């Protein structure tokens, strides 16, 4: 009566602790019953692999916790899928990203940075880049113990600490006094849960103007850089200008638009603030994507540095319509609509064989007896992916 | 009888110490003699401020040694011409960017880094941005001083450790026994000629991978890197790319054609070397940019950064025919010839005055009474600007 549709699909990405272990639910229904095979990357099919791999009822695939000597990178490292058929036809869930990551020891550190008195300097955490994706800056301390990053959700621009959403530790107006005191970055691991505070001390080097200076960037001897950055919907973009100079200069921001060699001045209000040479957007909402152009001017000159953005959102899909029942050499459409933000292509299939279709919305001349089946729209950008389905039959 | 020109014009950038102080020197010839003032591009000219500025015996500018109280913005941070004058008409030189920095204390250091075993690793001599015009590293060393190469001193591309033409260490393969040593970076600022050991020293941090790790970049996110970098002909680039994964991935380096997204593959000849993950070019030409792009596929994954390479040319500029002799209606003109790299802009002049004028030919209808003067070509970019000047005499 009703071909397979999924309920509940499987995340896109599952990263857990070989401590923690982790589990993947796939249920759809229809009638009669739906199968529910769990399938890899390629094809073929899932078995369970004793101690690492195994399905439990409800058609939930688990990966239970194990100790590091186990490790198999064809096991934990595989990205998944999840198969559901009945007679009418298959479909198969969108692409499901595992990676075990066995608990390790690490060490965060806090570097110096090199400023001119006043102006502005920021100091980043540095840490270890296979690890960075699983661990997230919380907060700042003093050596007087003070937590600047602790508090809310969303921090008070106006004072002079601020820490960005970043993770990274804004100062304004650096005094020579202020060189004394040393900060450390808390740093938490979101699987193991686990938290622990940076290992060396950061601090910061104030040079003395005894001398003009334009404005310099980090690069050194020819060297720019343009900071193509990403993220989601409601979540909070930080946009970097560093430089120093003297006498300090003043930061103005602007932003391009679609293919045009020009700019325009930017809304300075409370949704969107600015900090001296950096720019907070709070609550990205989609619009806030495009070309950026930082630029710092003072009386002996100035330079400019390019960063462009572009804001996530939540993939998803619709076949319409769902079902439809048509003749015999008689055309049927299925149109998929979908929403999010980016997408680099859409692709099709048929009873869980992909087809070579890349248009959104695909056509059939004359329907035959082989055109009875499950149909899905399969949108993937780079970094996700999300799915539907349809169901034709004849008559 | 003949109108101006110059047979001797300085040099765009000039640089030097309070202690060094600093000489440019112009000279001009025509019939009778043009005589020739010092103006700054402000558009005002400059006279003797005592000890702080002065002209010699021949037409030159001398800025005398100082203290570094003596400085001021006004005269050792500016931009200069030089003007001839007769009766013909006025020309000007190239704007002359001069910089005086006084002495003063700073300190460089080589913050540690984090990497898998197996993969390459590059150590920085972190230093200020400010002074980054000036310094540039020298030699590396053991912690009992031992070096480990010398930067522009020869070379080898296939020893364990080699010193890049950034100055950077490279380190191939790290492993076990590399993290009990200590690697240590001297600096040398060419001004002063003095050079300096950093303050700190960087250690290996070795990590044992145990699970495998898809390629990961030095950023974190949301938030992967664009680098614009450029070297002057014939000079010694670098190329890069911070892949640190498990198992050791390899490095392909691809280069986009002009145009169009379509792909080509590097060539690795005696003069271009690939180790480990990073490219080298010595000896470069201007044909050398474009963007290029470094693939970095691993067992578990891969991805791919990208850096854009322009090699530039000294400026210069012709412009024929030197002197026109024109009769009275006859359309009269002077073609822009020229050769160097690159070229964002090219503007003209009649006599010492702007005009406004874009492309490289300047077509008037017909002459009259104003026309007869002097007329320049000014080849302008980011670094620097050249020129080249022409007449034309009614009759
Ligand atoms: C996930 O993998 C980690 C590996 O890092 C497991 O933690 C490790 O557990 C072993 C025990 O099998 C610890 O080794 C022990 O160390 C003590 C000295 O502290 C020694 O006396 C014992 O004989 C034994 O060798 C190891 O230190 C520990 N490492 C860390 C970083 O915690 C963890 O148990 C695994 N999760 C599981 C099995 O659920
Ligand atoms: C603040 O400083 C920036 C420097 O980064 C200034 O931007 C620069 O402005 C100059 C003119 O003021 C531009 O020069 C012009 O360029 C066009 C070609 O686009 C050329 O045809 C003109 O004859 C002229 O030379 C320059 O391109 C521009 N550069 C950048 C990177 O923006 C900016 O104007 C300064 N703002 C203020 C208010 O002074
Ligand atoms: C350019 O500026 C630098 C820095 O201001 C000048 O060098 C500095 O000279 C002073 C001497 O007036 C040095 O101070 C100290 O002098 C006492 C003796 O009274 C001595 O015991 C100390 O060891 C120290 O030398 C200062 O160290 C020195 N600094 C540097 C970086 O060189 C320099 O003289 C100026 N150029 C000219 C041409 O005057
Ligand atoms: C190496 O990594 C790339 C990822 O950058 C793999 O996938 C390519 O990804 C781009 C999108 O950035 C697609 O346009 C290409 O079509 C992908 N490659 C192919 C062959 O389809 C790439 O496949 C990896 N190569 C190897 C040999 O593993």
């Amino acid at each position: 009566q009703k071909g397979p549709v999924f309920l509940k699909e499987p995340t896109n990405r599952i990263d857990f602790s070989n401590s923690t272990g982790a589990e993947i639910e796939c249920k759809a229904s229809g009638n009669p019953m739906p199968e529910i095979i769990w399938i890899r990357s390629d094809g073929t099919a899932v078995g369970d692999v004793p101690g690492l791999r195994q399905i439990s009822s409800d058609g939930k695939l688990v990966f239970p916790p194990f100790r590091a000597e186990d490790y198999r990178q064809e096991v934990h490292a595989q990205v998944y899928a999840c198969l559901a058929r009945n007679q009418f036809g298959s479909i198969i869930s969108r692409d499901v990203h595992v990676r075990a990551v066995v608990q390790q020891f690490y060490e965060s550190e806090v570097n110096n940075e090199y400023v001119i008195r006043g102006n502005a300097a920021v100091l980043k955490c540095s840490i270890p880049s296979f690890v960075a994706d699983f661990v997230q800056v919380v907060s700042w301390q003093d050596e007087e113990g003070q937590l600047y990053g602790s508090l809310g959700d969303q921090q008070g621009t106006d004072g002079k600490y601020l820490v960005l959403p970043s993770g990274e530790l804004h100062i304004r107006e650096v005094g020579p006094e202020d060189g004394y005191k040393s900060y450390q970055c808390r740093t938490k691991h979101r699987l193991t849960g686990e938290t622990r505070l940076s290992a060396t001390k950061g601090r910061l080097v104030i040079t003395e103007p005894v001398g003009s200076v334009s404005p310099q960037l980090s690069g050194n001897g020819n060297q720019e850089h343009i900071t193509l950055t990403r993220v989601p919907k409601m979540g909070s973009v930080t946009l970097m200008c560093p430089a120093q100079a003297y006498p300090v200069p003043f930061f103005r921001w602007y932003k391009f638009i679609e293919g045009t060699t020009r700019k325009q001045a930017v809304v300075l209000n409370d949704r969107v603030k600015q900090v001296s040479g950096t720019l907070i957007i709070k609550d990205a909402v989609v619009e806030d994507s495009g070309k950026y152009l930082c630029v710092v001017n003072n009386s002996v000159g100035g330079e400019s540095v390019e960063t462009v953005l572009t804001v996530t959102a939540p993939l998803s899909a619709k076949i319409d319509p769902p079902t439809q029942t048509v003749d015999f050499g008689r055309p049927a459409v299925f149109t998929c609509q979908y929403t999010g933000n980016p997408i680099k292509t859409v692709s099709w299939m048929k009873d869980g064989k992909a087809i070579g279709h890349s248009e959104p919305v695909l056509r059939i001349e004359s329907v035959k007896k082989e055109d009875k089946g499950m149909y899905q729209c399969f949108v993937r950008n780079d970094q996700e992916s999300a799915e539907a389905s349809a169901e034709l039959k004849l008559g």
